[PDB]
């Protein structure tokens, strides 16, 4: 049984693993068209920052180390196309240039995505980067020490653009952040959480211009100006960290694609044609807050997915549980974490939601370690079910949003959770916890 795998990053990764131990028979390909294997852009901040100096230990894999455990990898080699009834995948080997038709018993794709850029006019003038692997880390880190970049525009306000602008500020550079949403980190965050961020940040010189369309890029070679419909900003380097496209323009008229280009699967992870599977930033998941597919793209639902995907291989025996959207990330001083839904989702679902928000010390009064705590929890009006929490400290508290990620999936409510059973010491919390405190505040909210 010879099954390929395409791609060497979380969803391909995973799929390896899980075949060499259901399957340590077969013999299985893992081609990867880039020159280095399993880079993590996860990491990408750490190695900014100067906390990791090595840009090549960022990553959890090998080649060589896959070849000890008897898997042919292929790096620098391209998957053209796929040919689905006869199972064979045209691949190219960049560095030969060389062409092959190789055959497969089974397939699984993980091709991922592509940072989405703005086709506006300036478009490549130099110093407008991007942010996804192991070369555009490399330059990034080292226009941090260049002395001529004094101001970087960074254009998106998410999770990404937030790392790009954290990073840049603590190498003491003049940093503006534009998009057009109104709140930075809005996907992941309500407003009385990215209230206070705003500040964090601007206590940082990182400028926050919201509500703002960038038009045009100026310069005279390189990158001068970003201009927007309300303003000029001046900029040395803009990082265009605005989202990021699905890679499956090669597929189209292969396989079943939706219209905004990601690849339809079910719940098997199998695609429209027989023995090819699809994992990853490609695909949707079951989404278990609010029971619908929606794209989630984080390296944790690539790797579930690419298991699962080995696991119904041979029989669509095993359905995907579904995820909640944990995310989790530190900004200065401030720990966050959240999961399941909160307004801009309820707002795309067309789903009513009641939540509560507490903010206090998480610790009791006596103890000089008090810090505050901000805790909100989102919940069905009828039901009372735990459909979302957010959480931030400059504490670290964040591990307790798993056990929110728990109770969603077991469709728990707020009742369950203002007297479940959580862990008393006085160093490290208090006798009702901040789950326990804001169930019972929802509690008192419905009686
Ligand atoms: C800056 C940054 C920070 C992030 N931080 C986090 C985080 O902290 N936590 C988290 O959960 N997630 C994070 N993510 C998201 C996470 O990295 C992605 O969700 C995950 O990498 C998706 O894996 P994938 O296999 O679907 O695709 P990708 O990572 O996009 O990889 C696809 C791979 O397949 C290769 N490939 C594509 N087409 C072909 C082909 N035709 N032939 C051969 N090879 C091909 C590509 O070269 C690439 O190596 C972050 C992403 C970025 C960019």
């Amino acid at each position: 049984m010879k099954v390929i795998v395409l791609g060497s990053s979380h969803g391909g990764y995973e799929a390896v693993e899980e075949l060499l131990n259901l399957h340590p028979d077969a013999e299985i390909q893992w081609y990867e068209k880039g020159d280095f294997i399993s880079f993590l852009s996860s990491g990408m901040q750490l190695y900014l920052e100067g906390k990791v100096k090595d840009v090549n230990s960022v990553r959890y894999m090998t080649g060589e180390k896959m070849e000890s455990r008897g898997v042919n990898v292929f790096s620098n080699t391209e998957i053209t196309a796929i040919q689905p009834k006869e199972h064979q995948v045209t691949v190219k080997d960049l560095v030969s240039g060389e062409e092959r038709v190789e055959n497969y018993d089974k397939l699984i794709i993980s091709p991922g995505a592509v940072p989405f850029e703005l086709d506006i006019p300036g478009k490549d003038l130099d110093n407008i980067y991007l942010m996804r692997g192991r070369q555009w880390a490399i330059k990034l880190k080292q226009k941090t020490v260049d002395p001529e970049v004094n101001n970087v525009v960074v254009i998106g306000s998410g999770y990404i653009g937030i790392e790009a602008a954290e990073a840049f500020a603590k190498a003491g550079k003049k940093v503006t952040v534009i998009d057009i949403l109104d709140r930075p980190l809005g996907v992941y965050l309500d407003k009385e959480f990215t209230d206070v961020l705003t500040e964090e940040m601007e206590a940082n010189n990182i400028t926050i211009a919201t509500g703002e369309t960038v038009e045009r890029y100026e310069g005279d070679g390189r990158v001068q100006k970003v201009v927007t419909d309300k303003n000029a900003y001046d900029a040395d380097l803009v990082v265009v960290a605005v989202g990021v496209r699905p890679n499956t323009a090669w597929l189209k008229g292969t396989l079943e694609l939706h219209p905004n280009g990601l690849i339809k699967t079910d719940e098997y992870m199998r695609t429209s044609e027989p023995d090819v599977f699809a994992v990853g930033d490609a695909t949707l998941i079951k989404y278990n807050p609010a029971d619908t597919e929606v794209n989630i793209a984080l390296a944790t639902n690539a790797r579930k997915q690419g298991r699962f995907a080995v696991k119904n291989l041979e029989e669509p025996v095993k359905p995907f549980p579904g995820v909640q959207g944990s995310s989790g990330l530190a900004v200065f001083d401030y720990k966050f974490a959240s999961t399941g839904i909160n307004e801009v989702m309820a707002q795309k679902l067309g789903k009513e939601t009641k939540a509560v928000t507490v903010v206090e010390d998480y610790l009791m009064d006596f103890n000089p370690d008090k810090q505050k705590a901000w805790f909100k929890l989102v919940y069905d009006p009828e039901t009372t079910q735990i459909l979302g929490a957010q959480l931030m400290s400059k504490a670290d508290l964040t591990a307790n949003i798993n056990a929110i990620s728990l109770a969603i999936q077991a469709k728990m409510t707020i009742e369950d959770l203002a007297y479940a059973d959580f862990f008393f010491q006085p160093a490290f919390d208090k006798p009702w916890n901040i789950i326990n405190t804001a169930a019972l505040e929802a509690v008192k909210q419905e009686r």
